[PDB]
This record gives C-alpha cells, sequence and structure tokens, in this order.
C-alpha cells in the first residue's frame, strides 16, 4: 500500500500515452525503488510518473517524454546554434539538479551529458537514475573512485566538471587519444582536460576546481550553482559556439 500512489493503470524503452506523452521502460525492490524515485522532485531532475507491474506488467517504468532527448546529442546537432550563454545555462541547470540530489544524499555515479534530458522548454533534467538507470564510465569518474571503487557527491562533482567540458566543446569525447584502461596513469602524470576554445576562463577555473586532487577541496554543488549562475549572468547570447574539427 506504500506503492499504490506510484502505481498506475486503467531492457529498452518505447513510446506511450497517459493525454500526456511519455517514455515507458521495460519484485519487492522494484516497488521500493518506485517509492524512493517518486520522492525525488525537482525541475532539473527526471521525475517518475508511475510504474506498471499490472498484470503482469514486465514491469514498466513510466517517465515523462523529453521532447529534445539527451543533452549530448542535442549540443552535437549541427543544425543547433547554441551560444556560450545557452551552454552555461544547461550546466547551471545540471548543477541545480545535482545540488538537489546531493541534499537527498543521492550519489549519481554516472553524471554525463548523455545522461541528461531536455524537454520542450529546454529544461535540463538529470536522468539515468533509479529504475531508469542503464548502461565504464571511466572518462567521467573521479581519480580516487577509479582507484577505490568508492563514490561520493565529491566524485559526482568531478563528473560534473567533465560534463561542463562536454557542454563547452558541444559534445566532444573527453580524452579522445586516451584509452579507458590508461586514464588513471594519464591523470597521475599531472594532466586535466584542456580548456575548450569557447570556454570562458572563469568556467575553466570552475572545471579545474571540480577536478581538485583532494575530493574534500572540490566545491559543493551548492557552491557550483552560485558560481555558475554569476558567470552565466555576464553573457547576453551573442557568442556562437562552434564545433572543433579534430573531435
Ligand atoms: O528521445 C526523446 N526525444 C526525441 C529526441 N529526438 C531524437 C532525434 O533527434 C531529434 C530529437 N525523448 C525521450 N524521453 C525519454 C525519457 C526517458 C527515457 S529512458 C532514460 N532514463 N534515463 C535516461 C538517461 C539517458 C537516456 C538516453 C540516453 C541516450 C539516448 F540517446 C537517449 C536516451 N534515457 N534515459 C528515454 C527517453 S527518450
Amino acid at each position: 500500500q506504500a506503492v499504490q500512489h506510484v502505481v498506475i493503470g486503467p531492457g529498452c524503452v518505447y513510446h506511450g500515452t497517459l493525454k500526456i506523452h511519455c517514455a515507458v521502460k521495460s519484485v519487492s525492490q522494484f516497488l521500493t525503488e518506485g517509492i524512493i524515485m517518486k520522492d525525488f522532485s525537482h525541475p532539473n531532475v527526471l521525475s517518475l510518473l508511475g510504474i506498471c507491474l499490472r498484470s503482469e506488467g514486465s514491469p514498466l517504468v513510466v517517465l515523462p517524454y523529453m521532447k529534445h532527448g539527451d543533452l549530448r546529442n542535442f549540443i552535437r546537432n549541427e543544425t543547433h546554434n547554441p551560444t556560450v550563454k545557452d551552454l552555461i545555462g544547461f550546466g547551471l541547470q545540471v548543477a541545480k539538479g545535482m545540488k538537489f540530489l546531493a541534499s537527498k544524499k543521492f550519489v549519481h555515479r554516472d553524471l554525463a551529458a548523455r545522461n541528461c534530458m531536455l524537454d520542450e522548454k529546454f529544461t535540463v533534467k538529470v536522468a539515468d537514475f533509479g529504475l531508469a538507470r542503464d548502461m565504464l564510465p571511466v572518462k567521467w569518474t573521479a581519480l580516487e573512485s577509479l582507484q577505490t571503487q568508492k563514490f561520493t557527491t565529491k566524485s559526482d562533482v568531478w563528473s560534473f566538471g567533465v560534463l561542463l567540458w562536454e557542454l563547452m566543446t558541444r559534445g566532444a569525447p573527453p580524452y579522445p587519444d586516451v584509452n579507458t584502461f590508461d586514464i588513471t596513469v594519464y591523470l597521475l602524470q599531472g594532466r586535466r582536460l584542456l580548456q575548450p576554445e569557447y570556454c570562458p576562463d572563469p568556467l575553466y577555473e570552475v572545471m579545474l576546481k571540480c577536478w581538485h586532487p583532494k575530493a574534500e577541496m572540490r566545491p559543493s554543488f551548492s557552491e557550483l550553482v552560485s558560481r555558475i549562475s554569476a558567470i552565466f549572468s555576464t553573457f547576453i547570447g551573442e557568442h556562437y559556439v562552434h564545433v572543433n574539427a579534430t573531435y
């Protein structure tokens, strides 16, 4: 009876109706996960509409349809014309979504532009969590977490810095000439992702702070929302961001 308000009625995802447009994904823990995921509610977090075990379901996770799909594909699309302002605004929304999740003691572990969705208002939702979770991810993972398989909000912060880099390169693969088994050795040489051409200096400083070698010295998502909202406020949407030819 704790899962009833999560329940609705009369793998991979497919379309769906109720009208409201949705995405439908396809036993005690499933009903538990419904209730927990149902408790997360923030404009920059993908909400669960409800679940279907009936009858028998499969089961079925029903999520709001995101008109514009994943953030990575959206910024990569050559027919899109984002400004510095737009891209930073997307980063600011992810940071707000993560500040909420961190407040709920939730550790994402797979924060990446591919795992964020965009609705018809271009509101960014952090997704790929709860029932909707699916597939290492080496290139987004904090150094300590690669080394110890332990994940924290401070390791999400490192991931968020890589996501900002994605944003500012319009979806370039991070560390392209680097193979995933070798990323630990590469970083321990004293290396970070390079400053994208259309990345403002203060935002590259923010990325570098997100990648601080001491997890405790990284900014919280709350300090990131504050810092990024200030940077965002200085732009007016006159700087068009192009794609690098090498990526
Ligand atoms: O795809 C669209 N819109 C069409 C976008 N088009 C594409 C063609 O270009 C024109 C614009 N809406 C959708 N809403 C939803 C709502 C929920 C879910 S499941 C889920 N839960 N967490 C995550 C996290 C990531 C992914 C994911 C990753 C890579 C991808 F590639 C696609 C989706 N899924 N995911 C799927 C969809 S898909």
